[PDB]
């Protein structure tokens, strides 16, 4: 359709306007005194959230050039989100900074490509020096305060979350989910736990439970579907001679040879019992490999070449113990090689590398936590659904804060970070004035964050930056208590990789966005 | 007719947003960093000022609640300025802080009235604590540096108010008037300057000041009544035609016979107008004598005999300048003759050598002091009507600034006294804590004139004001170099009565309109 | 009433489009190669001028803050108009560049008050560099120059101002007035001039100029001052329907009862007018009693016995043509008797030859000098009225360009004078970065007469204006024939004065009004 074409000051302007509606909007929630926005949904109660990027995204103007300037300024806050998780109010809070600083700038009639190299000089350097002021956060107690701090200084959620990695070490793969109970609880589960049933009720062992127990069982793996018992006779006299119990994971057992195996089952001859194979095409037969690794066993399948017919018992897997329910069932000290274990973690560790799609990467991650290690399940426990999105909203905040910390390490909190980094960068200069004007609106818009919390709190935000400033270290400003110390000692610590990823992605968007003079848009 | 009511909160954050306005469009000229304001006048040409009252009064909003609010807090500035003269954007600085501090508290659920109350106490106390602080101007001897930072920091204007302070001495009068060239002068003439008021308020002239201007006047002087306007109509007829403005100094005149016959009869091409005799009696011939010397005229009495028919165009007298003020009248230049006004001093030097009674010999300094001071006239010299009008606004208030310290006397400048006094009176309470917190509005209020520089400055108000607190004495903040310093020894220097004045009007105001929960206008 | 404020850059925006929509209107005039503006006229006719100022007064926006820039732009046109009459149009370019390049800097963030002590400045030694540029303007060739470049390259008006000024003296009086004919006709005639005033504002005729004329008016004369209206009621019967306009030359007039009676008696027919007569007492009697023999007349005196209703119309003096300004007024033809005038030019001057005191002798040969100059009439000839007016116009501007020649001084012309004294100022520094960037802004400003020459002659302002700066002395680009040269050879020569009085007044408006951070309207 037709277009409206503003030019130079003017749509600056109204996109500034439209950056500061946003960011208005997103930076009320910063720090521990930050508060909550609603946001209304067409479809079921509105949403209170303490996050930034849940109010960016909700974030659309009428006028079509603040909608440009709201919508370029979200990105910065849906970046931030995809890769760290976690400050994506203080990414907001950046991106404004820079961009008011940097209009600023561009009003005073420097060159807004000069000045976007100075931006990203001074935030290349201040990634350096993030890295370098950044110390590694492996100990439980830093964890904790990192989930912490996350959580709007929640204590339970943090020392839950750091509990949860402690059981399921690093390798370990936490989801958060909701709950029934108002109390947050923690569920951890180790060795495969895949979430297949039962094919038939009548496999239970322990009928006061719901639940088969197999004693150090043989594991049949089928990767093909059967519905004739002639296939694994053989296989069956076998295990009856031997007399173990014995599991199958089949693509699905039915009819004719799942009645005669449940038959011989309450015959006593075979405690046998068969379940679904997990997954789907592409990847049942990946993880069915696992289980073969972690079982010492060999998956029967076609394309592998040997039949159900000439299946042995060295064929089949070794466990030793097995539990069958309704929903899941989990295999424990699968007798397997630890160098084949190791062997296949290393391989999807670098499938994992070679993955491009989060969901894929994902699974993968979940199959390793399901081979080695285990896996832990957080679900978040409110009186009300809103109190459930809010909590669980937190408590996924401070679990992506705790794999920053873990990834990448954990600097000072409340942005003394970013003061301690724009100090340091004090002497660094680019190749013309515009470029070194640049890099000052940079390390002024590095207080911001401060400032903001400051301001969050109701004190006054210069006041406090240039006592801030005015201390060495992590001597920073404590914005629950309203007072001064070393900002690890009082565990307010973030992520460098959440706090290195706001700067980064505030500076490319803001920096792109004081580049501009002209915007088209549709007509209203 | 129709009145729309509103309540509470509604009506206070209504009335706040009036208060914002006007206070914003004030507030931007506050300091030397302060910027100027255009006022769209249908008169003329739009006049730009640096004056917080004149912003002040032109402002009026569309909303009723929110005019309301804005016409309350313009009495801030007009108060403050029929005070002082100057200090009026201090004043409003001020009264926004304090209602806005207030409306806060009262938002807080605190007893409004009882706000007022320590308002009122911390602002008693703040008076008290300033008039300990304030140092004489003769101690202080900076009549140049009050009247150069009471001008936007101009150096020359301060020079001009020193030297004809210096010539005319602390207590004479001086008057600003339009130059012709580009440069600002100082002429000291021979005149009068007489305590007395104007009777009919139909005599004011185009200028909106209030004070009528007269352009080469004509002096009429008289002891007695007269009886009959018959008596004075060939005199009138007499300025019928000569071009000299008819002032007419007698003892009382009612509008009578005079007011409405000559609205009836003249248009208003020449300003006619009448002033009251200072005095009474004896005292009241002796000035009008000494008046009739000084412009060459004569002074009818009965004893003498000689009536205003008698009188002519020669034998009156005849000035050069005369502006009527209801506080004051001046005789800017009267000619006369040289020789008799020094023969006229002279004659009541040795009335003065003479008389021993207390109260002929004050009155007979006072007619020599009056006769030697003379008028002091600075002709403010601009290239532009516009640039004009904003100079002699700016020689204005460094003239009501200099009279005001010789009055009073001199503090630091740069809210830094207000930010002394505030310091000093932490330890004051209340009768309950509801005052307690309206004393600490109060004193939270009176660091906004610094904060408020600071802002005009671009640079952090919460640091300045911090760093100002911290030091002692007359430490501040240098806003025209932005650095901190002794503020006596950079000169920058404010006039005790102008920043009480300022601070006892915009304490009563906003402590009288933070206790509002209704407001009712028009629709 | 109700007032919409602005804040800032959006304020400074509307009034910088007002600025600049009243300043394209104006400056579309500028040069040589200039165009012209219709200004459409309730009266009448509209009126075709190349004159900025008459464009810049029918400026008038709809929207009220651009409106108001485009007021306080105005106010430069008309002080440059009323100070030299001419370079109206210069004054709005360097105005309005003024404005341009100090609201770029106040955007840059600077202060705007430092911004505007550094325009004054720079605007100060530029005046200084001016003054020492100009050379003394002592040749009939450059009066012609002057003439004809200020009326738009007009050289018939140029020798006719020559001629003028060749005729009755550099310092004699010239008086331009439209013409029955085609083409402009001198006339040296017999006349009178003196520096006075009118009174009642209400005289003003039906031209907007301020002046009134007088078509074979009655002359009156008189050194005493009448008591009523009975003593020249007659009088002003007789001329009632005598048929010749009643001009009257007291000692000091006044409508204090005359205006106000001949405004209820007259609605208007035929103007009556009263001025002043120059002196007082003796040399006031000197200069009635000269006019009076001029118009053939006679003064009414107390001495002399003659009393106004004894004067008939045959007694009194008549003119030919009067024209009334509030700086000087003109008898352009008092016929009398030319034998009675060779007599009465005798007598004074051999009561100059009696005289002796200095003061006596200077007056006689003032007086000598008023009756040998006379009066040179300028008849503009034009077949229509709209060019009667448009040349009309222009025969004004080049008669107030020679007049500040002959006074002030003359320059290189093109803007060239503004580009040398900006040349040679550009070591010029303030007292702090932000006066500096004032200085450069003022500076820049210097280049745009020229640069907007260029740009009506549709060439490169910048190419020309670097070509221009690279040169030195009088080098500059004449427009006409639109090549390089120096400026004096090529004839192209600006009066000092005008240039300077339009640096001055668009630097301080300009000045004053980038410091503006609020605007306050109407609705
Ligand atoms: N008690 C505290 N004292 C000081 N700073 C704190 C305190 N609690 C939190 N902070 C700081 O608050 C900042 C932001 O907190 P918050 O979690 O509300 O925002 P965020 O991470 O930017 O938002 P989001 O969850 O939308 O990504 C962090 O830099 C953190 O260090
Ligand atoms: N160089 C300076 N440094 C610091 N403060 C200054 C300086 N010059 C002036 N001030 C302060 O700024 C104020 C003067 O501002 P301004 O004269 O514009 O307003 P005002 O005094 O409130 O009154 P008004 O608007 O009626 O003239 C005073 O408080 C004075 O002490
Ligand atoms: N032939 C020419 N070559 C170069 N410059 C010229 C020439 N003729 C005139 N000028 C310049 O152009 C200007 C005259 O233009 P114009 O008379 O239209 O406007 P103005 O002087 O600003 O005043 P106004 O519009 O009030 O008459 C002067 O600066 C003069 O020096
Ligand atoms: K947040
Ligand atoms: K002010
Ligand atoms: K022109
Ligand atoms: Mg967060
Ligand atoms: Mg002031
Ligand atoms: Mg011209």
């Amino acid at each position: 359709a037709a277009k409206d074409v503003k030019f130079g000051n003017d749509a600056r302007v109204k996109m500034l306007r439209g950056v500061n509606v946003l960011a208005d909007a997103v930076k009320v929630t910063l720090g521990p005194k930050g508060r909550n926005v609603v946001l209304d949904k067409s479809f079921g109660a509105p949403t209170i959230t303490k996050d930034g990027v849940s109010v960016a995204r909700e974030i659309e103007l009428e006028d079509k050039f603040e909608n440009m300037g709201a919508q370029m300024v979200k990105e910065v806050a849906s970046k931030a989100n995809d890769a760290a998780g976690d400050g994506t109010t203080t990414a907001t809070v950046l991106a404004q900074a820079i961009i008011t600083e940097g209009l600023k700038a561009v009003a005073a009639g420097m060159n807004p490509m000069d000045l976007k190299r100075g931006i990203d000089k001074a935030v290349t350097a201040a990634v350096e020096e993030l890295k370098a002021l950044s110390v590694p956060c492996s100990d439980s107690k830093a964890i904790a305060q990192v989930g912490t701090i996350s959580a709007n200084s929640d204590e339970t959620v943090g020392k839950l979350i750091a509990e949860a990695m402690d059981k399921v070490g690093k390798e370990g793969v936490i989801t958060v989910e909701d709950g029934t109970g108002l109390q947050d609880e923690l569920d951890v589960v180790e060795g495969m736990q895949f979430d297949r049933g039962y094919l038939s009720p009548y496999f239970i062992n322990k009928p006061e439970t719901g639940a088969v127990e197999l004693e150090s069982p043989f594991i049949l793996l089928a990767d093909k579907k059967i519905s004739n018992i002639r296939e694994m006779l053989p296989v069956l006299e076998a295990v009856a001679k031997a007399g173990k119990p014995l599991l199958i994971i089949a693509e699905d057992v039915e009819g004719e040879a799942l009645a005669t195996l449940v038959v011989n089952t309450m015959r006593g001859i075979v405690k046998v019992a068969a379940v679904k194979a997990p997954g789907f095409g592409d990847r049942r037969k990946a993880m069915l490999q696992d289980i073969a690794t972690l079982t010492g066993g060999t998956v029967i399948s076609e394309e592998i070449g040997m039949e159900l017919e000439k299946a042995t018992l060295e064929d089949l897997g070794q466990a030793k113990r097995v539990v069958i329910n309704k929903d899941t069932t989990t295999i424990i000290d699968g007798v397997g090689e630890e160098a084949a274990i190791q062997g296949r973690v290393a391989q999807i560790r670098q499938q994992i590398e070679e993955a491009t799609s989060d969901y894929d990467r994902e699974k993968l991650q979940e199959r390793v936590a399901k081979l080695a290690g285990g896996v832990a399940v957080i679900k978040v426990g409110a009186a009300t659904e809103v109190e459930m999105k809010e909590k669980k909203a937190r408590v996924e905040d401070a679990l992506h804060a705790t794999r920053a910390a873990v990834e990448e390490g954990v600097v000072a909190g409340g942005g003394v970070a970013l003061i301690r980094v724009a100090s340091k960068l004090a002497d660094l200069r680019g190749q013309n004035e515009d470029q070194n004007v640049g890099i000052k609106v940079a390390l002024r818009a590095m207080e911001a964050p401060l400032r903001q919390i400051v301001l969050n709190c109701g004190e006054e935000p210069s006041v406090v930056a240039n006592t801030v400033k005015g201390g060495d270290g992590n001597y920073g400003y404590n914005a629950a208590t309203e007072e001064y110390g070393n900002m690890i000692d009082m565990g307010i610590l973030d992520p460098t990789k959440v706090t290195r990823s706001a700067l980064q992605y505030a500076a490319s968007v803001a920096g792109l966005m004081i580049t501009t003079e002209c915007m088209v848009t549709d007509l209203p």
